[PDB]
């Protein structure tokens, strides 16, 4: 979630442009955002973010079961730029906004701010009420063109913050050699057991939780990291750069 | 603890399923819950809750010692679904439970249950006494099957609803530089006060608190938020879910 | 704007005499400056510039509608001369003045002027109140002909100071190849998108803000550099150069 990048990156923007989202939803998937073009200083301003996907699909949920997904997002805008105050959105923009709580990424970085887990259903598209800064009060913002980085999660991830593998995602042979057997996790508690008989006779046991479907059958011989089911996940992460003019106004 | 969650999260179950305590005990450790197929309407049926660990690694505590771990948990019950009242349980299922204080998670929620802290060593199963609501009083409940949502925790948390760090996570360097002195916070309570001279000459010094071990030594470098120590937590929050059948009385 | 020249430029004039807001402000436009060929020491003067343009033909904005162009300029004078201060302006000049905020480049650069952006509507023509120096106090200036010089601009920039352009300038092809699609970069607010196909298939977007206009269409080809819009620049920056004497009155 939001709150797994801040609990473990500082900055959750990467040298290269990579949004940290990136390094636990492993999937691809197209988002938008708009501003506008240029701003006013210390005027509120709308950033429209679109994490577009089909809502009739399903994904496989913490428990096993099949479930709606949830969004979230990360908005790295430039400093100076902060969510703008409850006393300075409009009703109008306020309406537009929902009953969402934007939050900085730390209290030290109230340019970057984020938001979710919150429906997909609902909230698809988002409204992000921005206040810009005054360059003739912060020495540290300028009259330039200022770029605005997004990303835009739905779906659950594919590994946790101890690195373990969530149960949406792929799970592969731990070694080589011959399935020799699968045997149902539970009743309730769903998912598999994989056998595997090394070439030396060893047999090793890969647990795989339920969500994924296998690929694999019973006497089939497998190769080391070869997968052993499909890739159960339907969302993704997705990232967009625009950019914003603070103008410089006089008469 | 469980109140940190009440004075919190007015809900302590999101969407997903994720329930709240998840936000500041960040190891992850299976548990269990177990309630009849089925039970008759106001009727006092037994949830059997289980939240091991091997009672035989101690943890760090507050003081900075090593010791027992307690546990806690919320359970969530369908609207109707209550904590059976006392003059309604019987003796042998007072004495299952034992001297334990089921709570609800505020009195507008009392199909939402909570029992911590309490010594794990003695708790690490539960009995919970649930009354069955009554579908032919209660036009708000009916006769279906119903989900059954458990939340259970052992061991102190890793960070309190303010955001401060407890000793029982990791602590990481505050910036990037040369460890150029380490010295004991507490001359006997231990504890320790990491001394790190940034790439600019200026001196920073981090104060790890006693119970987490040391993993750098003087003179060493470190990058920004490395890990100065281990990760002493031995506990974890679990998850897990079930259903129970409200039985409509046939005749 | 005046200010980037500050920010960017300890000195507003190249030894080639071209002053810096001609590396932004990318087309010429005549000005005219006039002072008196001679002034008595310790004398209040007047500048009177000129920044014409045709008042009726509207620019295009940041934010991609058109609108009025704003002026400004930067006004090299001699070592020692300096704005005259208020209570030296009579009230006759600083009503030709106008309200106008001329500043030095920089404390240290009083002999330099600068002011805007301003409305080149009310402010095409600006009156400077200069105070000379006096070679009996400021022996570091003598009774000499001293050179001018002068920069004045109106309309915005097409370049900022990050090398970023700005709507108000032309659009080139990235690649050579064949436009397979032209999109609107934003639905209500205008600005393109255009796809070049180039000979090996890959495709490429250009994304053109609202303000300049396409004089492409799709299924045409072009090559890599060649404009894809007009230029909806209708501004211009002039300098001009004049001269001065410092007159030594009779005793
Ligand atoms: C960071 C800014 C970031 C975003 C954005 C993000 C969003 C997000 C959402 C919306 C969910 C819920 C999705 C759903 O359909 O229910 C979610 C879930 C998980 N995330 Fe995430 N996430 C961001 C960052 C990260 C990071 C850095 C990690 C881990 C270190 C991570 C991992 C996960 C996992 C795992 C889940 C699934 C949780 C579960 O229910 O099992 N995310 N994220
Ligand atoms: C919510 C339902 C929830 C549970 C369950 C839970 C349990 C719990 C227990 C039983 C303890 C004590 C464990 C021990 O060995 O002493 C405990 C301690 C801490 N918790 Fe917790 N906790 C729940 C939720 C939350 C939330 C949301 C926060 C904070 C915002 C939180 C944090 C912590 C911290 C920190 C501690 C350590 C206290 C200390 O001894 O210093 N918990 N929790
Ligand atoms: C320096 C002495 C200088 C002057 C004179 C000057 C003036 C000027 C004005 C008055 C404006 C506003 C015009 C309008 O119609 O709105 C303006 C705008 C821009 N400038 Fe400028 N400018 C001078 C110098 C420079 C320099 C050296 C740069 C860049 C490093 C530069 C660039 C621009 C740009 C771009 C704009 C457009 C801003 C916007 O509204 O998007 N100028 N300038």
């Amino acid at each position: 979630y939001p709150v797994f990048a801040q609990q473990n990156y500082a900055n959750p923007r990467e040298a290269n442009g990579r949004i940290v989202c990136a390094n636990c939803h492993l999937a691809q998937k197209a988002v938008e955002i708009e501003v506008p073009q240029a701003v006013l200083p210390d005027t509120v301003f709308e950033a429209v973010i679109e994490l577009p996907y089909d809502k009739q699909v399903k994904q496989v949920l913490a428990n096993g079961k099949k479930g709606d997904l949830n969004v979230g997002m990360v908005l790295i805008l430039p400093e100076g730029f902060e969510l703008a105050p409850p006393d300075r959105v409009p009703a109008e923009i306020k309406e537009k906004v929902g009953n969402l709580y934007y939050q900085p990424y730390s209290p030290e970085q109230k340019n970057i701010l984020v938001v979710g887990p919150v429906p997909g259903k609902k909230y698809s598209e988002m409204v992000v009420p921005i206040l810009s800064p005054d360059p003739a009060k912060n020495k540290n913002v300028s009259y330039l063109k200022y770029p605005i980085y997004f990303g835009g999660n739905r779906g659950r991830g594919q590994v946790y913050p101890d690195g373990k593998k969530s149960n949406n995602t792929i799970y592969n042979a731990s070694a080589a050699g011959k399935i020799v057997a699968i045997t149902a996790l539970s009743e309730k508690k769903g998912g598999f057991e994989v056998s595997i008989e090394k070439a030396n006779g060893e047999v090793v046991v890969d647990k795989i939780p339920a969500g994924p479907d296998l690929i694999v059958k019973e006497g089939q011989t497998v190769q080391a990291d070869q997968p052993l089911t499909n890739n159960p996940n339907v969302g993704g992460f997705g990232q967009a750069e625009t950019e914003i003019v603070l103008q410089n106004p006089a008469r």
